[PDB]
């Protein structure tokens, strides 16, 4: 239906003999002083190499990295190549290079400043974007925002290459030229959503996550998780927690285990701003998906209020919402106790999978709004979370059909450790 | 004392003698619908022959089936020589002999291949739950190998050996079990599910991968069942369609094992199969202090599928104890709706907990008082069940406590079919 | 460069999504009675069963195999399909089929006759064939003579990808369209020669015969042998030893142990026939590749003349030789003894490596002729050994440029153990 | 049986829990900068790190490296680490540590001088050693030698395990302790010998030279080969080339093709001593293992007269022997040249495979001795190959029975490139 035909400007072919091409950089470490750069060569194996060097020092340097290759039904990838560069200096502009061998492309990004109490940063929010023209709208009005993201946190559903016939992961290539315009120059930090499973028994594919997981590396052992698929960060003021929707999370499970760890690390006075990413939203008033998260919720939400996590953020849904902050955590059975309540300890909830998909947006609703629900809205846009410093944050939210600075929502956040007020 | 867990040195822990005498023979159905079995064993002075002898005693004829011996290693301890060999294309309700060890010291088995699935077909399946090998654990496996209703096929829970209580989870506590349960599981299949004590997930010694020695030691026929993992898998027996579900792994819209359970409900016929059993081993209904509510996040994914399907009972272990509830649902929450409170539903199946056979020695007391309306019944002894299907209509359920005798039934109840016949059995 | 371009005939593809193409079988068992059947899909993995049901009988049954893949540099294979067909009826013609989720190709084999003393059976000798018109006239050649081959010994260097830049695999998949006219039909025994190899470590590519191992499966296991490169079959009245040039053979090394044991096992009372395949020639007068074979010599040829092989046939030189049979086993370092003599218990070797190649004949031969060899020219042919009891095997030469008739050579063998008499020309 | 019973003193187990044992080095880089360090722990994995400092400067440095282990029939091995320290100083007195999460065990070695024209440099000959009465007699006198050998070249025939029932891999674990007390100290230069092989289908393992490539690491990929079985080094003045007698060597094939450009490659005025190190010699007039070097002589023997190799060294059989400077590469198959003549261009091929085995000496010999045979005996021993300078080197045989300081034998190594004077 509307997604962009594979002659779009978006999906041109870099050229040059063994080009790279779906260059793109997410953090490397946990604190910032590292970047995975990532890239695909079409014609041969090529070099990993990446050569970097600071617009100040100049001194250029080379790290070396690896190459993958994979096969899903008929398709077959290109030659994959991850390559961390670590013991970078904080904020600080880098230019690096790949390619080495034949045809060299230039990139640059900028290092995080150091982790601390007060240290502003600002963080696009794109969740299911997708690769339909109001995919391309959406990293546009990002792209554009007079508050200049400098990382974005997505929250899962990437290329929606599984819609295609036998998940065409021709559409994984497209996506991937398409986002480098963005995610060359700026970490994009992955949460792995439902259409990365490509579960396909009928067609002998049954490896969860496999195309994903070769074209998208995370820093996982910094944390000290075991799987790709949960993990964390941070970043400036921030720890930024991430976790898998579609992993298993009973009790005692690797991915409930870690993150009952994880959760006693965190440093309010380090990362004052704590923030978790899932695909899946624990709260929504969408009939679309209506409960689905109620399963995670039943394990991981009293900890994100003993622990007050800042906000949680989602997508999945096609469509925006904002939660107040509510808990629903005393329920026993037998007592009755099932209703949200108003919790001025719990995280706000924020569904953004509204990036534009393929193209549908989620418009039904549960009616009436209830009263969890501060606000809600069935348009295409992204989120915006502009830390200011360790009280306050701002967050907003561009719809695609609004000029790029006009905010049809927006909240302060009031830091649930350093200034606990109701934000409502 | 403390410790239950019986000594090394026990006498149901004795090495078979002979060089590289086979140990730890365990059997369980190999297929779809019962006409092959899966025949494990371990060697432990060298690899040996994976060939199993076997014969009808109808027809007398010996025949070789080929199979795999593999290894492991878990922390420092390195596993001995593991066989799986598949027996194929048996007779139906046939008494077969096999032999295992072919080349230096061999050993004699038997079993009884059930009939052919049909509607009436009837059928005794032994319930266990956390074995364990305490003296508890002991005393269990007599009553049910003392029983006059006389099991057939053992559904089993979950939670094995209990290895993973020992320092490094000591291995050598799996090689213990494996000789103690073989007097019952060489003669008769034992259905497993994974419990929490097979996960073995242990990062700090750098053992990463869930439930290795279980997966390792335990084989089931997962691929029959379409199933892509040994977690979770079916297979039909007699008049019984038993799914076997995984509580620690991913349950997920779009998971492998949601997809799988969705797909395998469809496939149901209970014109053929007319009892649909699920084992699993985190119970969806307890009402005991320990680990209530750890069922909750399954039950909000797959509950109303059981009601939808008719499931005529959800077997389950992981607390220590005995549970039967009513018929009930809690399946008309909405968030906003105040819907929590569970309701008698004669479309549901019972829920039963057994993981009371006796683990490493402890018993769980602390019940929720008082009984919630949703529990029929429970109590806090060390037992085991029986599911002893008549025919479409009937089958009766009855536990057996380690305090009785063999034949006295504590706890029993009708179970009316809600396929074939759907009247109150409250 | 006379290798046949792409759009040549030869090379066409078989219509129909995701048809079976490449389509070759070889012996699958130790005595004949099974069939290994290959094939390549392009479009998608497809279906691995292979249905078969014999001319008179009838009943159809299906042989499950397995699929398998691999990469080279910058090439990326179809989905490769080896599945065997086993306990087949011997002296039977059999129908089988490919392909059977989509574009189903039909195909036929007649099974060799039990094995047995007197068993008549006509082999074809096939070395270097490569792609070029010389190697479709020697395959043509082939399949018109009046002879009637029954199976190929082929004695290495299939394909000749490996000459291509990155040994373009491509070269592979056309050489599998190519032969399917011949292989599909009746097996052809491989020996894996130089062009096998495929040693590239400067495009990273250094596990030796990757791409020969994953197209062409043999039955090796069925002789106890650890390895694909080194192997024996029996097949009619003939035992037939292949052995691999480019593999390790100092003592103590599996192939080395393994034709030790391989050699103790032969019953001439039950094969007659005794037969060695090898890539490299032992006896070699030409002066392309001239003494490469001494250091396998050294190693082999005095356990050939104690187990009195009746032939040994190799490629590898692009021409025709056959030799005396000499031996050349009394070397001392010091004691002088370096000529090759007669020896009425060696084989005769004879080199058949002239199928055609990229169309470049050997024809630099040492002169002048020296006494151990017989016969010997620089011209596109092909062999034939044609056996026609436990005492008579005849083996014919016929060259490209003769009609399919004409045998520019030919030899009488007695049999080593049945009729031990001095049959020298 | 003569081999060294399990309790001999030899085999004593290092104490401590977890303690390191089976200690060995081994150069880890093309020209003497690195090192491979590897041991075993029984208890449990341990950590591969490996903590070391030069003994002047004294920063403490880490290295990480890697854990393996593996099966043969029904023996499990312990937990075996290799790891490499990198970017050493030359000429430096280093000391090194592992089992740094229980049991610390400390060694020292000395990085040679860096590569050079005229750089002095002393190695030690061995071959076939096992674990023999005889062979502790021969690590001793070589241990004891006032010439101080500072790198053995091993000429293969390590531990001779597969001697033993189901080839008993314990016999690796007592020969890795045994041999500890040189191996820890100073690098060992390992070739594949036949005993290393272990091919045994008849108990499933079909993997040639399995124990010995997990146990003993070395750095091939340094001079571009992909097979720990050929490879080649460089250290002081020597340039030495390790071949592999029980892999392929055919025209093509990887090890042939491999060491056709390693030869390319050297550079006579930056190593002037050309050494090559096989297990099967392609001299012999021993009657045991007669000629059975004749496949690889056909395909090497020209290629090694042709770059002038100074010395080949080799073991497999139980005795001594030092040939003339002869070449044996004129035959054609008819022209009837088949008799080894003088060649000064050719390398001396000597046979030191005496160092003990498990008990028994080759002294079966062709007779007369052949005129390409300079000298021979069999007798225990080991050998030192003494480098001074550009032009000359002194090799010595010295004889178990004899004192430490004795050599039966000795002859000077007139350099093919510098000096080729007929010696
Ligand atoms: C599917 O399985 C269920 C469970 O097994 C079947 O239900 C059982 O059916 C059997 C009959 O086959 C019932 O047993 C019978 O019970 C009567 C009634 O006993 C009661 O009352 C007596 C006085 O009237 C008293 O003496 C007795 O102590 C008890 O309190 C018995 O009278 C009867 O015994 C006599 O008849 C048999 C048959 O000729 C003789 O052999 C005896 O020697 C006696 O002369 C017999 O034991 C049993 O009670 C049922 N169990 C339950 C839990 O309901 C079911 O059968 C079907 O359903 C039942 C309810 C009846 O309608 C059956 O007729 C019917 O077939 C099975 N379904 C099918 C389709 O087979
Ligand atoms: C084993 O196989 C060989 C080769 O086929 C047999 O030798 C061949 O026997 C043929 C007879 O069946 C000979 O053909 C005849 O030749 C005469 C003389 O010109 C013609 O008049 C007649 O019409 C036939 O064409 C053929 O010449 C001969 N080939 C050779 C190379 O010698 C062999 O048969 C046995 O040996 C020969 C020499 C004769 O004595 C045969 O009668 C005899 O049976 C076969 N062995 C057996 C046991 O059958
Ligand atoms: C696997 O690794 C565990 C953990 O280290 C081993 O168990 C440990 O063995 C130690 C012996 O090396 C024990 O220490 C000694 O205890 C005795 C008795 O109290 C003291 O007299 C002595 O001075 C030592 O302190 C240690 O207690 C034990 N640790 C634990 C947690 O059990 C294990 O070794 C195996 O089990 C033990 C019980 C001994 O019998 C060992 O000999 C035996 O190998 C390791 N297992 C394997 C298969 O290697
Ligand atoms: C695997 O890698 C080889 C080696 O590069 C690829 O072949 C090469 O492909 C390039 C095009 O990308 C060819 O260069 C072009 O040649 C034409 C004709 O002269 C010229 O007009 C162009 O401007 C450009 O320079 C190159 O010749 C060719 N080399 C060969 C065929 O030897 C090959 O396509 C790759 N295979 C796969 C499956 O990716
Ligand atoms: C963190 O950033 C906030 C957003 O800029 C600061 O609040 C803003 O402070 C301005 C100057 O102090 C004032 O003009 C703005 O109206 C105000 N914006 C909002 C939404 O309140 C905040 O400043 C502190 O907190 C506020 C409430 C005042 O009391 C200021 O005097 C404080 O300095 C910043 N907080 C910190 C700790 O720096
Ligand atoms: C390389 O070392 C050789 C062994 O020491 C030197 O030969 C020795 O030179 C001594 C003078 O320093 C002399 O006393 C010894 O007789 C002699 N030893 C032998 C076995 O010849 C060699 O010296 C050169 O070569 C010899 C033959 C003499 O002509 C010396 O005067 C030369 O300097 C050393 N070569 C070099 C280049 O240093
Ligand atoms: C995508 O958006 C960019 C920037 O807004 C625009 O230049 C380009 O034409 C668009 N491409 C498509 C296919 O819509
Ligand atoms: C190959 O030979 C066949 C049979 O002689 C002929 O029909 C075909 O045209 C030839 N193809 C060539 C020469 O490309
Ligand atoms: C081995 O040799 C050493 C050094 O000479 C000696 O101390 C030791 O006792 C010997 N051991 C045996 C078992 O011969
Ligand atoms: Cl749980
Ligand atoms: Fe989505
Ligand atoms: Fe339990
Ligand atoms: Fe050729
Ligand atoms: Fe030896
Ligand atoms: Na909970
Ligand atoms: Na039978
Ligand atoms: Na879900
Ligand atoms: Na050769
Ligand atoms: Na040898
Ligand atoms: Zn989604
Ligand atoms: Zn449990
Ligand atoms: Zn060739
Ligand atoms: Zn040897």
């Amino acid at each position: 239906n509307r997604d962009m035909p594979l002659d779009s400007d978006v999906f041109r072919v870099p050229p040059g003999y063994n080009a790279p091409q779906q260059v793109h950089i997410t953090q490397g470490d946990l604190v910032g002083r590292a970047m995975i750069i990532s890239w695909v060569t079409m014609d041969e194996p090529g070099s990993s190499a990446v050569r970097y060097w600071s617009e100040k020092n100049g001194r250029k340097r080379i790290a070396k990295g690896k190459m993958s290759t994979y096969r899903f039904f008929n398709y077959s990838s290109g030659f994959i190549h991850h390559t961390t560069i670590r013991k970078l200096k904080y904020n600080t502009k880098y230019y690096y290079e790949v390619g080495l061998r034949n045809t060299t492309r230039r990139f640059s990004f900028i290092t995080p400043p150091q982790t601390g109490l007060d240290v502003p940063y600002t963080f696009g929010l794109i969740g299911d974007l997708g690769q339909s023209f109001d995919s391309n709208t959406t990293l546009s009005h990002y792209e554009l925002s007079p508050k200049k993201g400098q990382t974005v946190l997505f929250v899962g559903d990437l290329s929606y290459a599984d819609r295609y016939p036998n998940h065409d992961n021709v559409r994984w290539d497209t996506w991937g030229r398409f986002t480098e315009r963005s995610v060359a120059y700026q970490p994009w930090i992955w949460t792995a959503g439902n259409h990365e499973i490509e579960f396909a028994p009928e067609i002998n594919e049954t490896e969860p996550f496999k195309p994903f997981s070769y074209r998208y590396h995370v820093p996982y052992e910094a944390s000290q998780s075991t799987s790709p698929f949960w993990y964390s960060i941070k970043r400036a003021s921030a720890h930024i927690i991430v976790l898998s929707s579609y992993s298993a999370y009973g009790r005692g499970t690797p991915q409930y285990t870690w993150l009952k760890k994880e959760l006693r690390k965190v440093k309010r006075s380090e990362t004052p701003w704590l923030i978790v990413l899932m695909h899946s939203p624990l709260y929504n008033s969408y009939n679309h998906h209506f409960m689905e998260g109620e399963a995670m919720r039943t394990k991981f939400e009293a900890w994100f209020v003993k622990y007050k996590v800042d906000v949680v953020f989602a997508g999945h849904v096609h469509a925006y919402e904002r939660s107040e902050r509510v808990s629903n955590i005393a329920y026993k059975i037998t007592n009755g106790l099932c209703t949200p309540v108003k919790d001025q300890s719990a995280p706000v909830y924020i569904t953004i999978g509204d990036a534009g998909n393929y193209g549908v947006i989620d418009s039904n609703m549960i009616q009436p709004q209830p009263e969890y629900s501060a606000f809600r809205e069935a348009s295409f846009g992204h989120g915006m979370f502009d830390i200011k410093n360790r009280t306050h944050a701002h967050f907003s939210w561009n719809r695609n059909q609004d000029g790029v600075a006009v905010e049809a929502d927006s909240v302060w956040f009031f830091n649930r450790h350093w200034y606990p007020v109701d934000d409502s």
